[PDB]
């Protein structure tokens, strides 16, 4: 028996969410459906143009941890906030979900990361992220005991943007594999992949990463192809297990030559896609650390993703464990 | 032509919203459906026990100003926040809605007011409010030109809790009436009425307040009676116009001997009652300042309130002006 099922590591972010029309994205040169990194000046400018908003704790890996805890798994999180009101909100929300979170802030400045997320009528989300205190995450924030005691350590591709987070991840990989644990990553975003293609391929091919999460766009970006079948063949060769999501078209889990297709749950209406991939990783990794079949890990993933897209905000406000029980995934 | 249809004045608050079971309220001695005032220590204690939450700009009168602007009216607001992140969120949200908001923060401590709002399965909301920077609102915050240029100035009974806000209101009343404008108040909360019963009756009877908003419990509390009929008769004698809401039973508008009964709108589900009375006031005052009949003012009131109770959070995330046109209220 181990202390944690899943440790996640990522950029600690509070989301600022508003709806906009499609013209708003064009006028503000915001790349639709993408993570757009912005500086402090652009953050102020975009906020000045944004409509009334709501705030919720975010961060891709933060969301994933919360989702694991929600399903009933034991989760931990590494990520760096500031000693400010946004940081206090982030700390409260993740701990309140029952996730182990002990990363200390290093001061009030830079302030806690925030992402302005614009949700269009089609439910798509376009994020505009000021990293703030995330730039300070480094090897000093690795709780070695936690990595040692976690069945899976999962991290964001997004961590390659701040300067020193990658060093922390390399320490995690070493500790995890020394203790017979597994390392997992999400490719995060297709432009993220564009930025760090060589590095991400290295992580997988050298076996520092065991389990890779991607959506169709990220997988195409990774191999700079328009051929999805090529991309699936290549990703399966480059990592031990790949879980590749295809929105409404479901998911496919790959292992060597094995392929496991999973249906997406049928939706009433796509409210806000924010958090879909994160909560897919929640369900998959909850399943995985419970010893479930890869198909069942896929099903748990699709269940969690389907639920999170029917609400505003990235972390489900309802019981995932109860939804899983009702679904006979249990 | 004047600058504003409706100026509102109230406690500037950011809401922190979470769902709980009925047992949570009993365990924590939270009065259900009430506004519970708390000190800084109790705030910390309740937050530590609260689940994962979302944040949204609140404040009764702030919500009402936002609603009027949403409907297409011209609104202004007075309320005091701190120079902190929470205050920046509040300032952004109200201004982003098109409400004139120019109240200057006086420093970073006390910090911006927050209310932890617990929503139970029945959709009722129980609020736990730390007034923070609201205690600093006073006469210096009255923008006399704004009061002079507003058709109606509306304020919260809740303003009787901080020490000096009442002086600001007495100044508003004088300026408004000297310029031939009208004053309005909401009784806010039944326990608030208990605290300031005589003060509120004096405001009405002296003619400082022209239009009074109440729900059934506030009206009963005002006259310390269980006889709703007696309550309606007395409230009509004590003010020029009373608008009394009755939840699913709709509302009744009273003027002298006149009575106008309005039905509540049909709804999918009571998701969260937070802001229902605030947004009734929004619809009613929008109508009132557009020259509409008392009955149509009530209809616009019921439409706005019915919309806000089907969403999480106190300020509608949809277009109230579109719903009004759709409902044929124009
Ligand atoms: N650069 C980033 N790194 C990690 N997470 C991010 C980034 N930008 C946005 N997010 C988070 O992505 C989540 C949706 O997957 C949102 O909750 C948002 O907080
Ligand atoms: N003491 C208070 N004064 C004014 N508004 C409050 C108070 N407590 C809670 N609220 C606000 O009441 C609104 C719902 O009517 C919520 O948005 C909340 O912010
Ligand atoms: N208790 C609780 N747990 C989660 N995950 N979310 C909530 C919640 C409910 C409504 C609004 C915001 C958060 N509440
Ligand atoms: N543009 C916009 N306007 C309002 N009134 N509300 C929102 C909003 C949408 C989603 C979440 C929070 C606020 N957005
Ligand atoms: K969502
Ligand atoms: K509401």
């Amino acid at each position: 028996m181990t202390r944690f099922d899943v440790l996640t590591v990522g950029n600690a972010i509070v989301d600022i969410i508003s709806r906009c029309n499609d013209q708003f994205l064009i006028d503000n040169q915001i790349t639709k459906a993408a993570m757009n990194l912005i500086d402090a000046e652009r953050a102020e400018l975009l906020y000045s143009r944004m409509g009334p908003a709501l705030e919720a704790s975010g961060g891709s890996a933060g969301n994933t941890a919360a989702g694991v805890a929600n399903l009933g798994g034991k989760a931990a999180y590494f990520g760096n906030v500031a000693a400010d009101q946004l940081g206090d909100i982030f700390t409260h929300d993740i701990r309140a979900q029952g996730v182990h979170y002990q990363t200390k802030p290093k001061g009030a400045f830079p302030p806690t990361a925030r992402s302005m997320i614009f949700v269009t009528e089609d439910g798509e989300r376009s994020m505009n992220t000021y990293l703030g205190a995330c730039v300070e995450l480094g090897p000093e924030d690795v709780e070695a005991d936690v990595v040692a005691d976690a069945k899976v350590t999962y991290f964001e591709g997004y961590l390659w943007d701040p300067p020193r987070a990658k060093e922390a991840i390399l320490d995690c990989a070493r500790i995890a594999h020394q203790h017979g644990r597994e390392m997992s990553m999400t490719l995060s975003d297709s432009f993220c992949v564009d930025r760090y293609r060589g590095e991400f391929l290295d992580l997988m091919r050298s076996g520092k990463v065991d389990i890779v999460f991607a959506n169709r766009q990220e997988a195409l970006s990774l191999y700079q192809t328009d051929d999805f079948e090529e991309a699936l063949n290549r990703i399966a060769a480059d990592c031990k297990i790949a879980a590749v999501t295809m929105s409404e078209n479901g998911a496919v889990i790959l292992k060597g030559r094995e392929r496991y297709y999973v249906n997406a749950i049928r939706i009433r209406e796509v409210v806000d896609t924010t958090g879909a991939g994160d909560l897919f990783a929640s369900g998959f990794l909850y399943g995985y650390t419970q010893g479930r079949s890869l198909e069942d890990c896929g099903k748990l993933g699709c269940l969690a993703a389907g639920i999170v897209i029917q609400q505003i905000g990235p972390r489900p406000m309802t019981s995932l464990s109860e939804a899983a029980k009702q679904a006979g995934l249990i």
